[PDB]
Formats: structure tokens, C-alpha cells, sequence
């Protein structure tokens, strides 16, 4: 019987009206009831000069969580110098993969947040979680499209349409991957063809431009090009320049 009164959770040894203290394994879960108050620990907690992290319900967590000195890695037993389960450990200058989530830990064993350069590459880790960014992101009024923390160069679909996340210095000295103003013009990138309207977004569907007909795929905004394509069940030929002929 584990009850919670006045926002404070306790673990009673059933038959006696007394609350328990210390580490307790309840339902496979680990809890630490402060030895001087019997109150269940929550959040960043120092125990015997070691760091542990508990959720709002007092359950000990394994992962990357923020403490007063930044995000620490509360790892499984024997991750470094036979550390105990849930304890924060020394983890310096290296990446951490917690199944598809990527973190990078600095020299201080704290996870990096914001923009950082690692081995010559620019990354962005979410300040709220320290997790490498993924997908469309607006950062300081600039748009990026990330994959595992890395800004990608290319044409990707965002909330407002396909934007051109361009190579560095294409406009206003943008850095690699920054979405830019690119209006009423074609974009030729690695063999693919796109056309951007006045809104700096790639057009899709059938389009007549300067008298030539093109069909830009709705899922990629790339022009049909270099052969026969069946569109809406009809077969057409598109030259390597994307023009139907
Ligand atoms: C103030 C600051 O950030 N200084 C950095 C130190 O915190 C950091 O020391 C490591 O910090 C982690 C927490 O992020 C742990 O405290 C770690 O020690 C703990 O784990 C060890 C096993 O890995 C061992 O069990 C210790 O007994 C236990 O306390 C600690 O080494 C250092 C090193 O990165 O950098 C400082 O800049
Ligand atoms: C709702 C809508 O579609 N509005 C259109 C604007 O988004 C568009 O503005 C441009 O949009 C691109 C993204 O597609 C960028 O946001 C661009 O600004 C950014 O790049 C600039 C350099 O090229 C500069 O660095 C800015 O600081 C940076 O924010 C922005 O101009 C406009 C113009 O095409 O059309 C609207 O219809």
C-alpha cells in the first residue's frame, strides 16, 4: 500500500501505520523515500553524493534529464566504472544514442544544447530536451529541416509548403540548410529540377512556365524528367530538362 497525501507520496508497511524510508522496489520500479522525512523523492535528487532522477510519481528514471548543472546521463548499471543503476555518470566528449534519440555530451559530462560544432559539422540540440533536432524547425526566425541534429540541404515540405534549405551563401550569407528567399525561378540541384514561386515555395502539379509544360511531383516537388511518366493514368514524355514533349 503506497499512498499519496498532501501532494507527498509515502510507502506504508501495511500492518503498521508507519511510512518507510530509503530505497524501495515497488512493482519493478525503484523509489527513494528520503531517510529524514519518509517523503518520496521527485526530480533531480542527490543520494549518498550521487545523482539520480525520479519522475513526478517517484519512479527512478534512466536517461538524460536536466539538473541544476545541466543535462546529466542517468545510466544503467555498469556503464562506467561499474556505476549503480540510475546514477548519473561521467560521460565525456561523445555521442549517446538512446534509440533514435541522439545526444552529445561535453567535457563536463553534461549534454550540449543549442548550436554546436562537432568534428567539423554543425548540429542543433533542443534546449528543452538536449535531443538532436529532427524535421522542420524555426530557430531565431530562420527555418531548418533537420535529421539527427544536422540541418539538411535540399527541398523539404514544411507547414507552409516546400522551402529551399540552401547551401551556404546562396542569399544573405545563409549557413548550410537555412531556408531562403528564392523567387520565380528554377532550381537545378543534383540532377533534380524545381520551380519556386513568388512565395519562395516550390510549385507542384502541372505548370506552364514560359510556354513550356512541366509536372512537379506532389510529394517531392521535383519535375518529372528524363523519360516516360504515367500521370493520372496518361503516358507523357518529359525531356531531361523537365519539359513535356
Ligand atoms: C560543475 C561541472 O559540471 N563539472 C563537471 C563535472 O560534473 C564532471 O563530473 C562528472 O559529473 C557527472 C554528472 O554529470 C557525475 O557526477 C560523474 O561522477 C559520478 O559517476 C562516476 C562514474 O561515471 C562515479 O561513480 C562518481 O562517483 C559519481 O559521482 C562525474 O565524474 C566532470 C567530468 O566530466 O567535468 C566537470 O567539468
Ligand atoms: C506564407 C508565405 O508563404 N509567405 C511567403 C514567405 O514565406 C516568403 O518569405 C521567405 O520565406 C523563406 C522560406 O520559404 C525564408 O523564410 C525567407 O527568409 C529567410 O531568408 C532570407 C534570405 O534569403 C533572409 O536570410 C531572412 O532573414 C530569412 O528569414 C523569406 O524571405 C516571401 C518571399 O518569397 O513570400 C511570402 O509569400
Amino acid at each position: 500500500g503506497m499512498r499519496t497525501i498532501d501532494g507527498k507520496k509515502y510507502y506504508f508497511n501495511t500492518n503498521t501505520a508507519e511510512a518507510a524510508t530509503g530505497w524501495q522496489t515497488i512493482d519493478g520500479k525503484k523509489y527513494y523515500f528520503n531517510t529524514n522525512t519518509s517523503i518520496a523523492s521527485t526530480g533531480y535528487t542527490i543520494i549518498n553524493d550521487k545523482h539520480f532522477y525520479f519522475n513526478t510519481d517517484g519512479i527512478m528514471q534512466i536517461g538524460v534529464f536536466k539538473g541544476p548543472d545541466g543535462f546529466e546521463y542517468f545510466a544503467p548499471a555498469n556503464t562506467d566504472a561499474n556505476n549503480i543503476e540510475g546514477q548519473a555518470i561521467r560521460y565525456q566528449n561523445r555521442f549517446l544514442y538512446l534509440h533514435d534519440n541522439i545526444y552529445y555530451f561535453g567535457n563536463n559530462s553534461k549534454a550540449a544544447t543549442g548550436w554546436v560544432t562537432i568534428d567539423g559539422r554543425r548540429y542543433y540540440f533542443e534546449p528543452n530536451t538536449a535531443i538532436g533536432a529532427n524535421g522542420y524547425k524555426i530557430i531565431d526566425n530562420k527555418n531548418f529541416y533537420f535529421r539527427n541534429g544536422l540541418p539538411q540541404i535540399g527541398v523539404f515540405k514544411g507547414p507552409n509548403g516546400f522551402e529551399y534549405f540552401a547551401p551556404a551563401n546562396t542569399d544573405a550569407n545563409n549557413i548550410d540548410g537555412q531556408a531562403i528567399r528564392y523567387q520565380n525561378r528554377f532550381l537545378h540541384l543534383l540532377g533534380n529540377i524545381y520551380y519556386f514561386g513568388n512565395n519562395s515555395k516550390a510549385v507542384t502539379g502541372w505548370q506552364t512556365i514560359n510556354g513550356n509544360m512541366y509536372y512537379f511531383m506532389p510529394d517531392t516537388a521535383m519535375a518529372a524528367a528524363g523519360g516516360l511518366f504515367e500521370i493520372d493514368g496518361v503516358i507523357y514524355f518529359f525531356g531531361v530538362d523537365g519539359v513535356k514533349a
